[PDB]
Parts: C-alpha cells; structure tokens; sequence
C-alpha cells in the first residue's frame, strides 16, 4: 500500500553506477560507493531502511533530510545531491568525502604524520561546522570520530561532518556519552562540545578518554569525568591543546565554552607565515 515519493530506482541506476569500493560503515545502513554515467564525479550512496526494529522510519528520515537540506550552504557539513526510493529504502547520494574517517587519524596503529598545526586546524574547521548547526538550532547528538570525515588525507583535506541520524532541535557508542546524556538530563547544544573534546584528545593522544575494560567501567569514567591528564600522555601535547580539551571536558554542561567562544580560544589563534602580518604599531 506505501506509494514512493523520491525518484524511482529505475532512474538511479540508469545515471549511476555502484563501485566495488569498501567505506567501512554499518550493516544496517549500507553505504556505497558510486560513480555518475554522465560526469564519472564520484558520490557516497547511503541505503536507509524505511523499516528498522519493526517500526516505521520514513518520517525520520524525512526529518533527516530537512537537517541535511538546512545545511546545504555550510561546506562543513557534507551535501546532499539527490534522493532516489525504492521498496525498502531511501538512498541518499551525498558528497563523497574521499579521505574517509577523521577516527584513522587518532588509531595507536598509526605512527603519526599529523602535527599540532594540522589537529588545530581540523578542530577549527569542525567548530566551525558545529557553530553553524547550533546557530540553526540542530544538535548533532553522535558527533564519534567515525562521523567526521575529509575530503583528503593525501594532503589532509577538509572536514564533513556526516550522519544526523541523532540530530534533535534545542543509545549511542557508549565511550562517547556525555554525561547528561547518561543522567536523562535535557538534551543541549553543550553535548556536541563534548563530543569536540574527545576528538581533540583523540587526535593528539591516539587515546580514548573515557572507554574502559567494559561498559560498566566507561561510564564510571564518564559520569566521574575521569580522564587521563598524566605528563606521559601529555608529554607532546601543549598546554593550551590540554585547556581547550578541559574546558570541554566537565561534567555539568552549562559550564562549557559555546562553539562561538571556542573559535575564541587562543589554541586556534595562528598566523599564516606566508601572509604578510600588519602590526599595531603603523609606519606613519
Ligand atoms: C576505507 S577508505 C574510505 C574512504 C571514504 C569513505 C567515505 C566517504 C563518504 N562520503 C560521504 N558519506 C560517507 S558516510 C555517510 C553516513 O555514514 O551517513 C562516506 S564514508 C570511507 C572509507
């Protein structure tokens, strides 16, 4: 009885082609790989069921394409192209962010060639991105490392926030949680600052903060903001990397930093040495 209202499949795969590619995503949420007929321009397919846990889901997706349409403007957060149907599914084609995840960058696995000037950077760029959703009212709720991605890392690219899935107005991976999130407390912009503090610690530690032996033991470190600040973790971190991440990391949400006065934060301050700087003090 369900009539489709995005464009047939018929058509999707008359001007696209599905690539063998793997993008290490999940099972439940299939994305792909493809490539235009027309152009050979490169864009991701993510295949969302309209049907998950035996309840219906297209409203919500719905609803997730709106956040996504509302960002269309901010090259932070990744676009939307087209939007086909099928039966099951509704397959958004997206921008394809071709560095993958920013969550490559902050493995132990990697001996690293990202330097402090790099990690500021992408910091920069993501707040950027989340100054421009909160300004919008949408909270992103599942900002993981896994859900930042580049559009390079071969130079390193720019950043693309991806899947609102969670997005709300003003159940995750349980090492991510903030800790209002785990009290039921209201949800708040405050959560996606967070999030932006383990991705910094992330970055420059190749660390988790809070994931412990189990489950039972991270959110102990989460509701216990239980962090490892040791001077061999931080031995190659500054100080000022250390402050914004503390500031970000507290238990009681009101007392974080915006993003707005984060973009402030004196860590992020950084002359280009190729310009030519103009100081206060004038030649005349
Ligand atoms: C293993 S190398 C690799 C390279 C690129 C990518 C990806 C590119 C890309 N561009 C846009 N969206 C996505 S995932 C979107 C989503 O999960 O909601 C993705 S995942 C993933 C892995």
């Amino acid at each position: 009885t369900e009539n489709l209202y995005f464009q047939s499949m018929e058509n999707f795969n008359n001007f696209y082609i599905l690539t063998s590619k793997e993008l290490g995503r999940g099972k439940f949420a299939v994305v792909r790989q493809c490539i235009s007929k027309s152009t050979g321009q490169e864009y991701a397919a993510k295949f969302l069921k309209k049907r998950r846990r035996g309840q219906d889901c297209r409203a919500e997706i719905l609803h997730e394409i709106a956040v996504l349409e509302l960002a269309k403007s901010c090259p932070r957060v990744i676009n939307l192209h087209e939007v086909y149907e099928n039966t099951s599914e509704i397959i958004l084609i997206l921008e394809y962010a071709a560095g993958g995840e920013i969550f490559s960058l902050c493995l132990p696995e990697l001996a690293e060639m990202v330097s402090e000037n790099d990690v500021i950077r992408l910091i920069k760029q993501i707040l950027e991105g989340v100054y421009y959703l909160h300004q919008n009212n949408i909270v992103h709720l599942d900002l993981k490392p896994q859900n930042i991605l580049l559009s390079s890392i071969y130079p390193l690219g720019d950043i693309k926030i991806v899947d609102f899935g969670m997005s709300r107005k003003i159940m995750g991976t349980p090492e991510y949680l903030a800790p209002e999130i785990l009290n039921y407390d209201p949800i708040t912009t405050a959560t996606d600052m967070w999030n932006i503090g383990i991705i910094a610690y992330m970055l420059l530690t190749h660390t988790s903060p809070f994931v412990g032996e189990d489950n039972q033991e991270t959110y102990l470190n989460i509701s216990q903001v239980n962090v490892d600040y040791s001077e061999e973790t931080f031995s190659s971190v500054s100080q000022l990397a250390t402050d914004f991440i503390q500031s970000l990391l507290v238990k009681n949400p009101e007392k974080r930093p915006t993003a707005e006065i984060c973009l402030s934060h004196s860590w992020l301050q950084q002359w280009d040495f190729e310009n030519l700087f103009h100081p206060e003090e004038t030649s005349s």
